[PDB]
């Protein structure tokens, strides 16, 4: 029928937003400009789901446009979790890619979103581990090769024994804040409730107190480096009215809060 | 979800304009961005802009002359309407459609019906001259806005001669285009050369152009000129030009070698009696 909508919308991406995503900290420029924009001629929900992240960035200076970040999206997850079935070595790339492009479109509007990032989360999961061939393999996860939360402490921990189950996490974590300021710290530090190793989310999911100590240390990170950059990265502002200071002041308490972007399953 | 036109634009944005900006047209923010943004207001040019890219993607990929042929014809239909409400608003979006109409036919040339093209195109340019310097395209015609001063210049062509014609009269048929084709070969160099030596025969003074239909042997002789100006820029980058290659076995070397002889390819290629 001829469509300049989403002619306008996917020459917006690689032109106004690839560059949003490169500024934000992220880092594998030709990623974003022109390795993901061609894979999305193979793979229909990943053009979905840089259809939709494009309205999303536009309709702040148009409106309209609103109901085509809601046709997008909605065609971009039905095509995803079935995609996310036959998930093969062409086709983890752009999952991951769609994954993070549907992360940041839900991050920037603001119980939805909640249910939308899940959502998406679960394909990092699903994925997860990546070979080294991936394109994305170090931008979502931080290097695990070798050998403090002051509002509240998670010190009474170490000294982790090998056996522990806090021991991937923790160091994760720890390595996390460390290259708090190298590049693509936004991916890995939004990837990290989707790598958990599975003991450890076994365990948090039954309210395991060590657990749930560590994971609000992460919650501290997060929401800190979210209130540092709100004035900089768009789909960032305003994410920080959305997660509350004391997650105890989520509604279930911080518990819940837990169970709400870890919990359901089909 | 249509990927193939996605693909095609896709196509216009990353591969196709660097192709255009290199033959030696300027205002590359022109065809890198305000082209495509104009094509989202004006379904014309999208067309236009997609049936040259696929033109420009057939060279590796087989299959999609089916997609050159489809928007070829909606672009051809949908301009038709727009050149009779032409406006303002869409002077620029004429235009751009035409050069990239221009620019694919010749790239399909390689009446043998991209003559009835390229001549419909170019009637387009016709319709919208002269343009208000607002025209981000005010760069397919030369400045007479100077002048020859005791006196100066005379253009020369060397096979066959309009030294005859000389000095020219104020009130000489002759002077508008002789004067256009003499600065026309002074910037033989300079920036969008090609776009404004293409444009030349649809800019022609409407008294000119009649002489021409008639058959004014002096009107036809500045013309051959014109045209060994136009061969022979041809084909010098026509293996550079990827949409000018082949363009030399379409115009022959000898004008009289054309099907009905010179006189029958000038008219083939113009458009209407004028009043
Ligand atoms: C926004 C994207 C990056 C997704 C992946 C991240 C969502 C965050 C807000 C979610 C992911 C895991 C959630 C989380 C896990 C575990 C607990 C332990 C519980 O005792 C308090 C709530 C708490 C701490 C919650 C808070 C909200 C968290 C930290
Ligand atoms: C390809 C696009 C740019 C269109 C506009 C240009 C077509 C060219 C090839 C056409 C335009 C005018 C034509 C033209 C006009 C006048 C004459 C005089 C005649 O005694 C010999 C043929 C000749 C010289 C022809 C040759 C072909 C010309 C030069």
């Amino acid at each position: 029928t001829l469509n300049l909508i989403d002619l306008k919308l996917f020459h917006h991406y690689c032109t106004e937003v690839w560059p949003t995503i490169t500024s934000a900290g992220i880092s594998g420029e030709r990623i974003w400009s022109d390795e993901i924009p061609q894979l999305a001629f193979d793979y229909p929900f990943l053009m979905h789901a840089l259809l939709a992240f494009s309205a999303t960035h536009l309709a702040r200076k148009e409106p309209g446009l609103e109901q085509y970040v809601a046709s997008h999206r909605l065609d971009a997850l039905r095509l995803l979790r079935k995609a996310v079935l036959e998930i093969s070595e062409d086709n983890t790339d752009a999952l991951v890619a769609s994954a993070l492009i549907l992360i940041m479109d839900s991050l920037a509007n603001a119980s939805a979103w909640i249910f939308h990032v899940k959502g998406a989360a679960t394909i990092l999961t699903a994925v997860w581990p990546l070979t080294e061939k991936s394109r994305f393999h170090n931008l979502i996860s931080v290097d695990l090769s070798d050998l403090v939360c002051f509002d509240e402490s998670i010190a009474d921990l170490y000294p982790v024994e090998i056996d522990s189950p806090y021991l991937i996490t923790l160091a994760y974590l720890d390595k996390l804040h460390r290259e708090k300021n190298q590049s693509d710290f936004i991916l890995r530090v939004f990837a990290f409730p989707a790598l958990l190793d599975k003991t450890f989310l076994a365990l948090l999911m039954t309210g395991d107190l060590g657990a749930m100590r560590i994971m609000r240390c992460y919650y501290q990170l997060l929401r800190g480096f979210a209130t540092e950059v709100k004035d900089k990265v768009w789909f960032l502002e305003g994410i920080t009215q959305v997660l509350p200071q004391d997650v105890d002041d989520y509604s279930g308490g911080g518990m819940h809060m837990m169970l709400d972007f870890l919990g359901g399953g089909l």
